[PDB]
């Protein structure tokens, strides 16, 4: 059919395996930057001793470095604080005496090279934050609960607050936290303290109280409020870093029940609220651009009470393509897909040449089901979560189960090419996978319960595999480093040998596998999101098409370590459909006009009576966010009043 000819030469002269000769217990494997190659791995023992070695070569060849640490004990709870970007920053954790007055710190800031020892001022209680913004800025919570800041990479230690529950980096250097007044973290739930400094420990901004916890999620700060005189609390969000306060329309909670964030970006949030009693489940609210209107986006959607297992899923390689798994009312745990920002949800269509289970009522009918974090959870056959890239455009790969519902059975593996919309079935049986050189390469290692020699790759984006021995010896399999970014070509397998064990890793480079660099000819257009081409609208998502060039399944070559994914947008014209009500509308029958209400019942009189001037005057509608269309269709009326219909019940005092 279609394979790669005298590939076995080509791969074994770039076959390099490593043996971590004093390894045991830990394994904490970190990537240090971009284009570089830096790896570092830290194994701990306990009687302990800690070993760092670091490769330069993705992961072909380690060299001994624990002397660099002085080979003192390592925590790993705190791991190693690796800096944003290509800052080079490294930070280790060093167990320390007893009775010491403070912690101690390993801390490189080229790359691992040379590390610096620091004896701190406070005990550490959390890993070391990075800002953002700054490399050589640092924060951290002592055992004290203190917040000590650094602007010098950990030299130098301020404590800029004295009891602080939760801190965190903003943009441009801002600190926001979280502080208690009596007793502990514990005693003030509900009853903390929002705080901010953007003057690093200065200057202190009290923009919260009464609060219980809070988060940040793409444009918005997000603050949980209890209720005054209530064992309740809602969701309030700012989006001028605290300054100002709106209350989100959002149903308020007890204390048996929380608010996740699913997803969050510059234009909304994809926000779960959990249903109220041990249910395992909660409903997903999909917000406007000010993150203060929400629409009931998904009912049934399955989220843990213990634990907080989700499937909630980003098909990062499609805009707009979202998948998770609902609780069906007869017990049985179904998957849906979004391709539309949660607007829309439905079934996975099953693979052409594939067969109903006995999950399923008709063998003819069904649908695909994916295994994520809550099928890994319960223990079931699932090596690997579903996997995308963002420049690997279209590709989606997951193990499934086709059928009525997420079956209980051993899963094979799942490949789409097109962002969800149609499947095939990629490998039999469970399979890690990498997705290497923008799509250019996916590799495969089976899930075995005995040793493995073998590994699988594909050059037609998981169409044609071709198996390759990379060693004599077979080794217990583990799991697959790459380089973040799926841009290289180098894969480092792992595992250890049959015992008197030990670990090792072969790393295997594609550079001969692809010696051709791809061009023009090997890329072809390919419209996003298309269901009947003859539609002059067909591929129109969010209010706008994107038209890709995309390489050939046929063309196998490199798309290069500076490949850029190459999209053109078509603005398309404004409908109803790109507009989701506002505050008091709704959408009745199948009809795509957002209507009055007649009156404002639960969680909506709850706003209408306690919000602000601008959300509850409206125009009726809102533009979808993220929906760039132009033209067409636009929501002409009046911005009308509403603190005047809620309140027409309440009998007023003069
Ligand atoms: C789902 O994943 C996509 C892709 O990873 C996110 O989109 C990216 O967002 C960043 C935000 O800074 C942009 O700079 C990129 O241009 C976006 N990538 C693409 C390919 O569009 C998206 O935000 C995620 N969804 C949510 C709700 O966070
Ligand atoms: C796979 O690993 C090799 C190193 O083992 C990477 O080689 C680097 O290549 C760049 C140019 O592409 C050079 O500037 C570096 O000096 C090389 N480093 C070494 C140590 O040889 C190679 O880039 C990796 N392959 C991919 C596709 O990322
Ligand atoms: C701060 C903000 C705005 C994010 C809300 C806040 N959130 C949370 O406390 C919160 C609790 C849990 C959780 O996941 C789970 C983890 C384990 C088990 C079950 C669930 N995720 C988030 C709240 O509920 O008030």
């Amino acid at each position: 059919c279609g394979r790669v000819r005298d590939f076995v030469a080509k791969l074994a002269n770039n076959t390099h395996q490593h043996v971590f000769d004093d390894l045991r217990g830990s394994v904490s494997l970190s990537w240090v930057g971009d284009s570089t190659g830096v790896i570092l791995v830290l194994t701990t023992f306990h009687v302990g001793q800690s070993k760092l070695y670091r490769s330069e070569d993705y992961g072909k060849n380690f060299k001994d470095i624990t002397d660099l640490i002085n080979n003192t004990f390592i925590r790993t709870e705190f791991g190693m604080a690796i800096g944003p970007e290509n800052s080079g920053k490294v930070v280790l954790t060093a167990e320390v005496s007893g009775g010491s007055r403070g912690g101690r710190i390993f801390r490189s800031s080229d790359f691992a090279k040379n590390f610096v020892q620091t004896d701190l001022p406070f005990h550490p209680l959390t890993q070391m934050m990075y800002s953002p913004q700054n490399s050589d800025y640092l924060l951290a919570l002592s055992t004290e609960n203190g917040l000590w800041v650094s602007k010098n990479f950990g030299g130098k230690w301020e404590e800029i607050h004295k009891a602080v529950c939760l801190a965190k980096w903003g943009s441009d250097n801002t600190i926001f936290f979280t502080t208690y007044a009596n007793g502990s973290c514990k005693a003030d739930l509900g009853a903390l303290e929002l705080w901010r400094t953007s003057d690093l420990g200065k200057s202190f901004k009290t923009i919260g109280v009464k609060i219980y916890s809070f988060g940040l999620g793409g444009r918005f700060l997000f603050a949980s409020v209890m209720a005054d005189k209530d064992t309740t609390r809602r969701i309030h969000v700012s989006t001028d870093q605290g300054d100002t306060w709106s209350m989100a329309q959002l149903p308020s909670v007890g204390q048996e029940q929380f608010y996740s964030i699913l997803a969050a970006n510059d234009d909304m949030v994809f926000m779960h609220v959990d249903e109220p009693g041990d249910t395992g489940f909660g409903t997903i609210f999909t917000s406007d651009d000010r993150g203060i209107v929400y629409s009931k986006s998904l009912d049934r959607h399955l989220y843990t009470t213990t634990g907080g297992e989700t499937d909630f899923t980003n098909v990062t390689s499609l805009r707009g393509v979202y998948i998770t798994s609902v609780l069906s009312e007869d017990n049985s745990i179904q998957t849906m897909i979004t391709f539309d920002q949660g607007g829309r949800w439905t079934h996975l269509r099953k693979p052409e040449n594939s067969e109903c289970d006995a999950t399923a009522k008709n063998k003819n009918e069904c649908s695909l089901h994916i295994h994520a974090s809550y099928s890994i959870s319960q223990k079931l056959n699932v090596p690997m979560a579903p996997l995308s890239e963002p420049n690997a455009v279209g590709i989606v790969i997951a193990h499934g189960s086709v059928g009525d519902a997420i079956s209980v059975m051993v899963p094979d593996v799942y490949i789409s090419d097109d962002g969800g919309y149609s499947w095939t079935k990629m490998l039999e049986g469970p399979h890690y996978y990498t997705i290497l050189d923008s799509g250019g390469i996916i590799v495969a290692i089976e899930h075995s319960s005995r040793p493995i020699n073998v590994i699988k790759f594909s050059t037609d984006e998981g169409q044609c595999w071709q198996t390759y021995t990379f060693t004599r010896d077979p080794i217990y399999f583990t799991g697959l480093a790459s380089e973040p970014g799926a841009r290289s070509m180098n894969i480092s397998i792992w595992g250890f040998t049959e015992s008197t064990s030990q670990w090792v890793s072969y790393t295997i480079d594609f550079k001969d596998i692809l010696e051709r660099n791809c061009e023009e000819k090997d890329y072809t257009i390919w419209l996003a999101h298309s269901t009947d081409p003859e539609d002059y609208e067909d591929g129109c998502i969010l209010g706008y098409k994107e038209q890709f060039l995309r390489l050939r399944k046929s063309s196998m070559c490199q798309n290069g370590r500076d490949y850029v994914v190459t999209k053109q947008p078509s603005i398309c014209l404004c409908s109803l459909e790109d507009f989701l009500c506002d505050f008091g509308y709704y959408r009745p029958e199948n009809d795509s006009k957002c209507v009055e209400q007649p009156e404002l019942k639960g969680h909506d009189l709850e706003f209408c009576l306690y919000g602000r001037e601008e959300h509850l005057t409206t125009n009726g509608y809102r533009k979808i966010p993220g929906d760039k269309c132009q033209g067409g269709v636009n929501p002409v009326r009046e911005v009308k009043d509403l603190k005047k219909k809620c309140t027409s019940n309440f009998l007023s005092p003069e």
